[PDB]
């Protein structure tokens, strides 16, 4: 729709304003804007996974791709937020949105795969590589989440491999 | 204007090379090359502004929103070069260079959405973030300047919220 | 096709880089060292696009592939700077030095024709070509200088033909 990919371009907007405006609050030792900074990536995470949670439903996978690189680009700049606080719990809340995100682009990836899609495949796997560098920066402990990344990276890679 | 679009592309290029011409020259130790390759980003922003200009009078909106991404391009360079080099003079002309895109960038983004362009009125937004980047590199203890790009940010990303 | 192929050799390259940044994390040398070999594997299967794509004189595929071999000898220099291996980073330098070869071979001849996009194009991959050089092999001020000299000059021709 018309209305949701100006929303998702606003929104992509906000999420590059908050990652300078977090920079400047760093340097000031201003903990308040620091903290309503890191709740407005919050909140444009939960808009675009409202976005492409609609979207996925109502069959766009298109635009489910686009509002997922967009709550992968908040969760990143909630997670360098998190690291100019010093604090776990925005660090725990940008990795939640990794797993949500890796879970939904797995979905799209297989059904681009499966009907065929191999360019909107290849969008998908490109979101991937972007949310194993969220997980990177939020838990890089958690082995599993990395390792379910790279498997589903591999399994389908060589997959689309094969159509080409 | 095809033509004035091949030579933002060239000014592209030779701000491009001149980042990591700069990186060998520091490197090296041969100020002569960082001489002349901080003018050559000097001499690059010039002519960016001087095809702004006329874009703009000429009613390209869209040519003059190309040209001021390569000004800024152009200083965030010449900021490298700078705080490299550490010489505050060169820092400072980054930093008019960048107040000057601001001012220009802010005129293009109200009257993108005074002829109802909204997608014009997101590319002056988006450089106008590329700018509070520079300003963060160049004159970080300028809270006025940064304070009016977020106040200019806020007031006109509002109005195009009510557009969706 | 091989427009399709060179999104996968550049998807690969992508994760590549992630993937020795885990390894690293882990401390997993072997699995450091397959990482960099899948690179090395993607640069030599964008050099045989590069040069099919060169025989037929599809010169805007060439430059594609070129862009692939160029990210791959780029991740392969961060994989050898990070863990301080001297060896990978030859073998990373050797990739930027064939990239640059071909890269100012197809640059001289699109200006020469007139085909002013795809010099643009060539030019902007010898700026990435240069980056690489400096990860791997800065104190080879030659290369950098040659580098420099074809840039500047092939910019002043494009100048005048815009």
């Amino acid at each position: 729709e018309g209305s949701d990919d100006l929303l998702l371009k606003l929104l992509e907007l906000l999420v590059e304003q908050a990652r300078v405006s977090a920079e400047f609050a760093r340097r000031q030792g201003d903990e308040k804007m620091l903290e309503e900074v890191a709740r407005k990536a919050e909140e444009v995470a939960r808009k675009a996974e409202e976005i492409a949670r609609k979207a996925r439903k109502e069959g766009n996978l298109e635009l489910a791709l686009k509002a997922l690189e967009i709550l992968v680009r908040a969760a990143h700049v909630l997670a360098e937020i998190a690291r100019e606080r010093g604090n776990e719990e925005l660090l725990k809340k940008a990795w939640k949105l990794a797993k949500e995100a890796l879970r939904q682009v797995k979905e799209i990836a297989e059904q681009a795969q499966k009907e065929g899609n191999l360019e909107l495949a290849i969008i998908a796997l490109h979101i991937s590589v972007r949310i194993a560098e969220v997980l990177l920066e939020t838990r890089p402990d958690d082995r599993e989440e990395i390792r379910k990344q790279q498997e589903e990276f591999e399994e389908l890679i060589k997959r689309l491999e094969k159509q080409v």
